[PDB]
């Protein structure tokens, strides 16, 4: 099966757009692909973190991924810092990465401007660690955010350069583009996607958000002033109403035409009530599952320990090959 | 006992100046200090290495240190790459090192942007790995040559920055103060210290050099034109004669004044022949011992295995405290 590597920032925060758009689809693909989910705590610390929050959020992310349906027997899920081979490969790959490839990175320049008080070497060097993360597992495909395209291209270039020097040691990874999930946009500006760091909290619904707040947000979602009220799909002219239909469709699996038939003669209030009920229901169930996992420390420890063992057993094969190629005396 | 950490490049090429200065003093102090010797193969690959030669030179280095008297039951001797904790701590310390600090450690202020863009990231980032190597062992003292002073100052600055944020996790390391004494000087320029990198090989005697070559280079050593020719120690006016007396004294243990009396009435040719006999004898013996270790593959493995296990046991205590302070979920 193709090997898919996804890195998750330790946050606990996932928008519904993220879930229904992507993660929820990936959860259904665990039999057809060899999926590896890595909670990237080593990357988080390129910005200063509160130590208690970092630990807490690591566990929050794990419990959330488990609640969403990532199955630790079918997939490999682990915390990055629990697998030494990441940091080991990252150092080695530094030596096959050009300083210029790192200095020209858009993200480095952008984050340098925003974190001007903490331009540390980790902020500069983290694309190398990202490359290590991916290349360690003989990864075929990586789901890439728009802002991560340049980082994926560096991974491919490093892998290619290393293979040209030493033989086929790494796989050249490709973008993971699975079939479209649900379309979900911001509730007060439906021309833009949801973003977890939006200053307008009424735009965004997160998976662990109090259902009562989620319902309020949906009930005040932007709709048009058409007279009479017409529940019909048209992104250009009726973006707000269209987005409510797309969100409901994403929850129930009903088609846009089916929903338009179902809502013939109805008010925008009725459409919003329907969306609020469907989303609240889905989120309340997910949150009960999250709580069951999140409160079970022994289960979380077992999953992390087992995940890290699974990951290390794959990673060590690749690192041994890298170290062999470079010329190091193998550990006895 | 204070903890002393020394990093050794995988070379096999040490001069008699290294041996009679640094290494031999360090051998005889394995009882007063808790000494750690790290063959720094991860640092070596910041410059391109022929793989077979790197592996060979790593073993050469180990066998040479054993031949010289480094005792793996009194001291901890190991290969850097065998201890994952070095790379793990290095990534973490990247995040507490300023890009500005590494930039000022390079030649960039003197050099073009093309030059800077074309170096590998390992060459830029190695001062952090060096900091990690030292700090991982609660090191009190580090033997630093003049060219490594900036590097030790950065280590101290990182350690203090980290401790200021998180508590007293690291010892602040200090320079190791070597025994006051004469340095072995170059044979054709006795006003200059004997150096590995000298392009005039007649200046240098290496520990593993053919004893015929050693004898030739000593018999041709530069001496003064005093008339009458007097075998007396005076570094200012008789640098070459003085250097020969220093080298002989280093081999036989005889004080300089004992040697001045011994050579009363003798010609410089006599002194040179005596120095050559004594050094040739010493290196011949050293080389016999070196071959004994170097051809014993099972012993080298045993030494590497035990050394890495001793190092890892210590490194893991410190890495665990660093991770705990940062806020990572502890290794499950
Ligand atoms: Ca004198």
């Amino acid at each position: 099966k193709p090997i898919v590597f996804s890195g998750a920032q330790p946050s606990g925060e996932l928008t519904i757009g993220n879930y229904m758009g992507a993660l929820r689809q990936w959860v259904q693909m665990q039999d057809d692909y060899d999926c590896i989910y890595c909670i990237v705590d080593l990357h988080a610390i390129t910005a200063r973190q509160d130590p208690a929050l970092l630990r807490k959020r690591t566990l929050d992310t794990l419990a959330l991924y488990l609640a969403c349906g990532i199955d630790p027997k079918k997939s490999t899920i682990f915390v990055q810092s629990h697998v030494p081979e990441h940091s080991q490969l990252s150092w080695a790959l530094n030596c096959y990465t050009y300083f210029g490839e790192l200095s020209r990175m858009t993200q480095f320049k952008d984050k340098s401007a925003r974190y001007a008080e903490n331009i540390n070497a980790g902020l500069f060097d983290y694309p190398v660690l990202m490359a290590a993360d991916i290349l360690l597992y003989q990864t075929n495909q990586v789901p890439v955010g728009e802002d991560q395209k340049q980082h994926l291209e560096l991974s491919r270039d490093i892998a290619s350069r290393f293979n040209n020097l030493y033989g086929d040691i790494f796989k050249i990874p490709e973008p993971f583009i699975p079939k479209a999930g649900a379309r979900v946009m911001s509730l007060q500006d439906p021309t833009k996607k949801m973003s977890k760091s939006d200053d307008n909290r009424n735009n965004v619904i997160e998976l662990l958000e109090d259902p009562k707040s989620v319902v309020k947000k949906i009930k005040r979602a932007m709709t048009d002033s058409d007279e009479p009220a017409l529940i019909r799909y048209d992104v250009e002219k009726k973006a707000g109403v269209s987005n409510l239909l797309d969100i409901l469709s994403g929850v129930t699996g009903q088609s846009i035409p089916e929903l338009e038939a179902q809502f013939t003669g109805q008010m925008y209030g009725h459409l919003k009530g329907a969306v609020a009920d469907a989303v609240s229901g889905m989120l309340s169930e997910l949150q009960e599952r999250y709580r069951t996992y999140r409160e079970d420390e022994a289960l979380l420890q077992d999953v992390m320990r087992e995940g890290a063992a699974k990951a290390r057993a794959r990673a060590q094969v690749t690192l041994a090959k890298v170290y062999e190629a470079i010329g190091f005396v193998a550990q006895p």
